[PDB]
């Protein structure tokens, strides 16, 4: 499916860098510092991309075994799930927990697995910049619709349904080839914010890929601060404030912790259009 769609004429980028583990001492230092930087942050913009669906059996691109570097070998990336039957994360519960408190203003995903919309993240607070697998959007009347399994084509074909709106309109998939252009409401939105962040924070990206892989330096060319959580290299490495080189369940579980706020149980696949009103979070430290 999406890799075989994108793996002629698309540019793959640097594949298979080796990972780098901070040493505990070093990883401890530098979650009391990302923690540090969200207490004191007024509007803070994740940006995710594959390496936050690993933990959950889904590869990433361009890691050791990620579809790219496996392709090179001859070989296929390996999933331990279907699409439909992944769990969110640790680190995707996080988000929903994140923004139900008012901690996270907006967030940008590269990820096409369905799962941040799954895990309850409210969609009006979500940019999904290359699609998702899940939604089929009318051509007529762009009416969306999030289903319960995979939308069978990619590339922004017919998927064979028809809009049952009060329409009869084509629907299409979500999923971007490489030589679509990103949906414009999503990238104004994505860029908006990320203009407008005093803080970015990427996780589990390589920031290879243009124009998403950019946002995140927006809010430094603005004067935010941008934190970069990967395990491999990645491409804006030299702008990042803070570089965390690490898991990011074990990242993003640490981080919760020091914040004083619980990762939410997920009640299985639930849709929500529009953020609800903030929930209360604990008083915050007093730093210095
Ligand atoms: N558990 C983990 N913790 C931290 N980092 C991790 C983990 N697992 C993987 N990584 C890192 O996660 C990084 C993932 O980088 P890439 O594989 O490029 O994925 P993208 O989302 O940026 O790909 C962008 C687009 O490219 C495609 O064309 C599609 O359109 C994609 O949307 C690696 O550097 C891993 O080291
Ligand atoms: N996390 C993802 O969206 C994804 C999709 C397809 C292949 N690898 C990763
Ligand atoms: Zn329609």
């Amino acid at each position: 499916n999406y890799a075989a769609g994108l793996s002629p004429y698309a540019d793959k980028g640097k594949c298979g860098l080796p990972e780098i583990f901070d040493p505990p001492e070093e990883l401890e230092r530098k979650v009391w510092e990302l923690a540090r930087l969200v207490w004191q942050s007024s509007s803070v913009v994740f940006h995710t991309g594959a390496g936050i669906s690993t933990a959950s059996g889904i590869p990433d691109f361009r890691g050791p075994h990620g579809v790219w570097t496996m392709e090179e070998r001859g070989l296929a990336p390996k999933f331990d799930t279907t699409f439909e039957s992944a769990r969110p994360t640790q680190t995707h519960m996080a988000l929903v927990q994140l923004e139900r408190v008012g901690l996270l203003r907006f967030l940008v995903s590269q990820n096409v697995d369905g799962l941040h919309v799954r895990s309850g993240f409210p969609r009006d607070k979500l940019a999904e910049l290359h699609g998702n697998m899940f939604v089929e959007e009318c051509a007529k009347c762009k009416t969306q619709y999030v289903r319960d399994t995979v939308v069978g084509t990619m590339g922004l074909k017919a998927t064979g349904r028809l809009c049952t709106v009060a329409c009869r309109g084509e629907l299409r998939d979500t999923i971007l080839d490489w030589e679509d252009s990103l949906p414009d409401r999503d990238l104004a939105l994505a860029d908006e914010a990320s203009r407008n962040a005093d803080l970015s924070i990427t996780l589990g990206t390589s920031l290879q890929i243009r124009p998403s892989g950019n946002l995140p330096l927006a809010t430094k060319r603005r004067g935010g601060r941008l934190v970069i959580v990967n395990l491999q290299p990645t491409k804006h490495d030299r702008h990042a404030d803070l570089r965390i080189h690490g898991y990011v369940d074990e990242v993003m579980t640490r981080l919760m912790k020091h914040l004083g706020l619980e990762i939410p149980a997920w009640d299985g696949p639930r849709v929500l259009e529009r953020a609800l009103p903030p929930l209360p979070r604990p008083p915050t430290p007093k730093l210095e």
